[PDB]
């Protein structure tokens, strides 16, 4: 290029290379129209990927805020995107969206993972999830179709996999206890206080059951015949 | 721009960039009309957001008091705005308005959060909220539809979520006590003094 009499030549700007693993996040310094023909306002931040241009030149109207690597959630993974941009094109502040299911997306401008890609919960026959519905209306959230209120703790169990929705929250892990005949555990149903002393097959506490201590009037050494007794079972 | 013979050129003023996360709070130094065509009095403070201009130049008639970040109340949050500006366009002094429900607003000039974004109350079957209605007429305040008087304490319980209205005030947490048969707690009903010794289920 031969500069004109007036063109003061500045530094040569190279194009950033976009693979499907990266996207370019940049803010429009001022109102203009990009190469692809999209309006942009003075301060709007957005992403350019391989679906638009394989090698994007930072325009004079754009400031490259950075390069975002692709966030890939494996077949067994989920993430909680904070402030997800809705259909209108703006970050929904305060809100959060759970995303899972072997996906690979880009963190939109303003979005941020809650705790990153953590793990998807997998529980067997002897594992549970004690959950709290700190936000009400868990009606169509899963197959159970039972609508939990705002705070009523409940236990989900079975050989299955779970992703905690935005409303629900994991309270505890609830490992079961293996019991045979003539053996059991003292369970107090804190929702009613009643102690049941459930014996027989293996058992795990429900949403509102706690191991209950059984005190003996010093008549324990005479029945054991060093190691303290498990005074809860 | 080529200055005239009389124009004494002052400093170049740059436009502040407004994202949906920020707004510009500024006071009119004197009566004028803004770019959008809104009258402003000598001393009136107001906000400009992205809904008006994406990059606002501080006018010669305006003094930028600052930039306010957006106050976002999550799906489980509330705030108590002190001195909320009513429909007339003035701060209602002394008053306070509770705002909740996954919102994202801007603190209007003169408004201020009571204690900021604290938390929305969530209580299970074994948690309560002992509340005092220090301001009367809690008639249509919630679904219970029962009108509490000016100061009569009452307990709200259940697997639900609560936001304390401006009139009501949280007194205490009221955790339940798990009781089985042949066990209970001695309760004195201070409204009548009688002691009941309630036994049986949890209470």
């Amino acid at each position: 290029y031969l500069p004109a009499v007036f063109e003061e030549v500045l530094d040569l700007v190279d194009a950033v290379i976009l693979t499907e693993k990266t996207a370019l996040h940049l803010r429009a310094l001022q109102n203009f129209r990009d190469l692809r023909g999209v309006l942009h306002r003075t301060g709007e931040e957005w992403l350019v990927t391989v679906q638009d241009t394989e090698a994007h030149v930072p325009d004079v109207y754009e400031e490259v805020l950075g390069v975002v690597p692709i966030t890939t959630l494996g077949p067994r993974h989920y993430c909680v995107i904070l402030d997800p941009m809705g259909p209108d094109g703006k970050n929904q502040l305060g809100q959060k969206r759970v995303v899972k299911g072997e996906k690979s997306f880009f963190l939109q401008p303003g979005e941020r993972l809650e705790r990153g890609i953590q793990d998807v919960y997998v529980l067997s026959e002897q594992q549970g999830l004690l959950l709290k519905a700190l936000q009400p209306l868990e009606e169509g959230e899963s197959e159970e179709k039972v609508s939990h209120q705002a705070g009523d703790c409940w236990l989900i169990r079975g050989p299955l996999e779970y992703v905690p929705s935005a409303k629900v929250e994991v309270v505890e892990e609830r490992q079961a206890i293996p019991l045979d005949q003539n053996e059991g555990i003292y369970v107090q149903d804190v929702k009613t206080g009643k102690v049941r002393a459930v014996i027989g097959s293996t058992y795990m506490l429900t949403q509102d059951e706690v191991l209950w201590e059984k005190e003996l009037p010093s008549g324990v050494e005479e029945l054991l015949n060093s190691a303290p007794r498990n005074k809860t079972r």
